[PDB]
């Protein structure tokens, strides 16, 4: 049979509202006066009143921006009922599904990490890995894709980047020579995620690295 | 059994084109490739493909402006078959009723109108009658809803104004005393009609008025 195909409604829309989705007709329309409910999630349980129809043009309404990470699909059910009282109709699955924008900022797991390394590994010797999460979708778009980096190094003894950080993995390895856990026995990195890969808002922590004797 | 409503699709759209309008789908795609397509005046016979159907997403497309005074309405018919060549569903109607826009301004059915009317006829008497044409609707809208009025007259003797027009029925009446053949035998009046009853755009012709003896 017919039907009517999933409807992509992106989210936080602007308006107005409320706003028209589709419109369902039952043909038997011809011979009777038909009117038009809708069930569900999101119509007549929770969250109620997002979806509504109009009884007699038939028309599905959005009545407030959606928001994907919350609710990413509803499924539906049309109505149609005569005048007289009888459903003249097998009822039909509605598919809303929510698409996503950049609505969150990247967040990191903990306000300060804490990792460790021994004085005279090699450069390129990894450290600790620091770990940053956005809920927007990283399949389709970059909105949910992070890029680590570090925004600076306290102290800048003996240099003053002595640590790097893997942009996607955020592994944070050393860089330089001259660790050393009597000069400086700790450092303490500003660490920085940013979505859209490295184009979008940004959000900021601390590394702290013991250096081992 | 459950249709797609007639689409309401406004004429003169900026695009851009191909525009989406509505997609076809068969519930048969759980178990078979379906491909979509579309028959009917508009699709496949004249004026062809000014509506056309993406064969794999249903997506039914126009792809340029429409112009409801050609064509205020088209009747289409959608189609679902399977891989393996089998229809498989009843062809569905669709209808796409064109909406009015006002892109047509007032014509005058004449270039030259011409009347008479006897000297001294008491003021208020009815004299010829003019007509102009709006393509546009004048049912939903003003569109198509004409506005007469009088821009000059010639000569201005004995006064500057001796006639007025019926704003709605283009009714020239005479407003003043003093015609007189024999002073002044003929007027020659610039008569404009204007559409949105007045707010629109105006176009310009001329009446003459022979004085009768
Ligand atoms: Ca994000
Ligand atoms: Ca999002
Ligand atoms: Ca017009
Ligand atoms: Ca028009």
């Amino acid at each position: 049979d017919w039907v009517v195909a999933p409807i992509s409604v992106p989210e936080n829309g602007e308006g107005p509202f409320p706003q028209r989705l589709n419109q369902l007709k039952s043909n038997k329309d011809r011979d009777t006066k038909i009117f038009y409910s809708i069930t569900g999630p999101g119509a007549d349980s929770p969250p109620e009143g997002v979806f509504a129809v109009e009884k007699e043009t038939g028309w599905l309404l959005l009545n407030k921006p959606l928001d994907r990470e919350e609710i990413a699909k509803y499924e539906l059910f049309g109505h149609a009922v005569s005048e007289n009282g009888a459903s003249v109709e097998d009822p039909m699955n509605i598919s809303i599904i929510v698409t996503d924008q950049n609505d969150h900022k990247p967040k990191f797991t903990q306000d300060t990490f804490r990792g460790s390394v021994l004085e005279g590994v090699l450069p390129g010797t990894s450290v600790m890995q620091v770990t940053a999460t956005d809920e927007d979708d990283a399949i389709y778009t970059y909105n949910g894709v992070v890029a680590y980096s570090i925004h600076s190094q306290e102290p800048k003894d003996p240099h003053d980047l002595m640590f790097t950080i893997h942009r996607s993995t955020g592994t944070i390895s050393v860089i330089s020579s001259g660790l050393d856990r009597e000069k400086v026995p700790e450092y303490t990195l500003t660490i920085q995620a940013t979505d859209m890969d490295g184009d979008g808002s940004t959000t900021t922590a601390v590394a702290v690295v013991e250096i081992l004797d």
